[PDB]
């Protein structure tokens, strides 16, 4: 216990628009489209999240919780998903993913698993 020490680098606190809906036309491209580093998109697929439908429909805690995440490759992930308009993990008002899941399951026809 204590009252005294240092601190890392501190945060950019940065501030905008709270959500938007709108770019969510864009969610049928694949992850690789926004630029990646491969590591990135070699723990998305091995997951199944093939499109950027897929990283969107990953909520903040399936997301914190792949295998071989990676803390560069998580930070890039979450912000060229939030180059589309929405930072990953913005999960208060979501009702429209139903609708999205249902639309991406007719991106193409490809198999299940359980």
């Amino acid at each position: 216990l204590g009252v005294f020490g240092e601190r890392p680098i501190a945060n950019t606190e940065y501030s905008g628009d709270y959500a938007q809906r709108d770019d969510a036309k864009d969610l049928s491209a694949k992850i690789e489209s926004m630029n990646l580093s491969a590591r990135c998109f070699n723990c998305l697929d091995k997951i199944g999240i093939k499109y950027v439908g897929e990283l969107v429909l990953m909520s903040e805690e399936e997301l914190k919780g792949v295998k071989n995440m990676g803390k560069k490759s998580y930070d890039e992930i979450a912000e060229k998903l939030n180059d589309l308009g929405y930072p990953v993990g913005t999960e208060l008002s979501p009702e429209q993913r139903e609708s999205l899941k249902k639309r991406l399951e007719k991106l193409e026809d490809k198999g299940g698993n359980d």
